[PDB]
């Protein structure tokens, strides 16, 4: 497992930053309940910078999508990153 | 489980519809490949309907999402509905 992915594993299922990255409730997506929040108080923690835009650029990178409403916060999502899946998580690539 | 979920789960995970709706590799959303068709050749099967709008009326009813790119087909999600993951799918409500 690539290391952004470790961190990021790391750093939505920490308790710690659970007020702003966290799992769903059944743990196939993970929301972001304020962006500036995070890219300052979070990003650091595990990244060392708080460039929410290089982030973003990361996930993008790694096919992650965003989900949103049929008809600032955000929810991300992508089909080999869910919570307790270990193995899975191998097959989120470039 | 309510019956629109009862046929819902048996039509996205039913391999003879797979061409039109299916779950995704990890089974953490759904796709329909083709809005159009899949209203006038799945749904029927299914429903005795064929009205895209009620139909997705009604998902937007169960709280269900849609799965777009960071930066015609359709994808879908809910927290709740998750291939395999029968007695979660009891989590489902209007
Ligand atoms: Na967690
Ligand atoms: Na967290
Ligand atoms: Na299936
Ligand atoms: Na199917």
């Amino acid at each position: 497992v690539p290391a952004f992915l470790g961190k990021l594993w790391a750093l939505v299922g920490d308790p710690g930053t659970d007020h702003l990255i966290r799992w769903s409730p059944s743990g196939t997506s993970f929301l972001v309940s304020d962006q500036s929040r995070f890219a300052k108080e979070v990003l650091p923690q595990y990244f060392k910078h708080s460039n929410m835009a290089s982030f973003v650029r990361q996930l993008n990178m790694y096919g992650f999508r965003k989900v949103v409403s049929i008809e600032d916060h955000v929810e991300f999502q992508h089909p080999s990153f869910v919570r307790g899946r270990e193995q899975l998580l191998e097959r989120v690539r470039r």
